[PDB]
């Protein structure tokens, strides 16, 4: 059964919450982002309202075939009414489309939750500002000190100048970026506008990005392969082996790959700057680890839970073991005993 933490009290609401079949009570069902572990669940079969972001029923409409009828896309920073109850949309900071809900409950209580998000100091002069939150259902991807990375901006940066380097070094070099979702599209899009050309990809792939409303998408992207010196492939190719593979079929056009597999954090966070990072290399193939982040690290989201200063924290993620909600609580004690609220 669906879990408390989905649930919004005193609505009818929830949230991310599809794998279950009918929620009981349930009438109406939103979608913080186009993730598959908040999908899971949603296909052309259902037959309930969902509200989300207008990128967010872009792809429920084309990716899983969900019927128009039930998808009602919301403008973001607008209040709006659900079912009598007023609602906010906020950017995320996380992928395209993803968003943080803003519930305002007839009893007057104050709900923000977060899906997946990437707190930002620019969060703090949003809607948010304006009123006391009472309760914050928060992203606890990160929520232990160990977890530090570079902002965007240092990683995207360092992406451009190794890229253009190898191909002014090597004009026949081809640049590969791994991918499995949505998300760090800026990767590859940085690295294409340094080199004057656009992203080839399969035909699955581009569909999904002519959902996004990036503006000038068509001179960005391509399905012409041949045509184009960065290539986007599934992260699962990205290795030695499956790279060797896609440069005997790319037809002798290119005769070294340098790839990128952008992830989250790994233990090697804990040393190294950005700028001290180097590849590892067999034969004309080097593969770069870059860690692009679209969750909070913990300074981050301490900083905003510090600034919001809620009166009770809902984690929801990695609550399916006493020991990390445990810890998780201490870390929540520790912020509201230094910030004093
Ligand atoms: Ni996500």
């Amino acid at each position: 059964t669906c879990p408390f933490y989905k649930k919004i009290p005193g609505t009818g609401f929830t949230v991310d919450a599809f794998q279950y079949g009918v929620v009981e009570g349930c009438t109406a069902y939103f979608l913080t982002h186009f993730h598959s572990d908040h999908y899971a669940g949603l296909s052309k079969h259902f037959t309930f309202p969902v509200y989300c972001s207008e990128i967010t029923g872009n792809l429920l409409k084309n990716k899983l075939h969900v019927q128009e009828q039930y998808i009602h896309p919301l403008p973001l920073d607008t209040e709006c009414i659900v079912n009598g109850v007023k609602v906010v949309l906020l950017d995320a900071n996380h992928c395209p489309g993803a968003v943080m809900i803003l519930f305002y409950l007839p009893n007057g209580t104050v709900i923000l939750h977060t899906g997946d998000f990437r707190a930002d100091p620019s969060m703090e002069r949003s809607l948010l500002a304006d009123q006391k939150v009472h309760m914050l259902y928060l992203d606890t991807t990160y929520c232990s000190p160990e977890y530090t990375f570079p902002s965007q901006q240092e990683v995207i940066r360092f992406a451009i100048n190794t890229a253009f380097e190898a191909v002014t070094l090597n004009p026949h070099a081809l640049v590969v970026c791994g991918t499995y979702s949505i998300g760090k599209e800026k990767v590859f899009l940085a690295i294409a506008d340094v080199l004057g050309s656009k992203v080839g990809m399969s035909q699955e792939k581009y569909k999904t990005l002519q959902c996004l409303n990036i503006p000038e998408i068509n001179s960005l992207i391509t399905t012409d392969m041949c045509s184009s010196l960065v290539h986007l492939l599934p992260m699962m190719q990205i290795n030695f082996k499956g790279l060797q593979s896609h440069l005997k079929k790319c037809g002798g056009k290119y005769n070294q790959i340098l790839a990128f597999r952008p992830t989250g954090w790994t233990h090697s966070n804990k040393f190294t700057r950005i700028a001290d990072v180097i590849p590892q290399t067999k034969g004309n193939i080097s593969i770069y680890g870059i860690p692009y982040s679209e969750h909070s690290s913990y300074l981050e989201m301490k900083r905003f839970v510090q600034w919001l200063k809620p009166q009770k924290i809902i984690p929801t993620v990695n609550v399916g073991t006493w020991k990390s909600r445990s810890t998780m609580e201490k870390y929540f004690r520790e912020w509201k005993l230094e910030a004093g609220y």
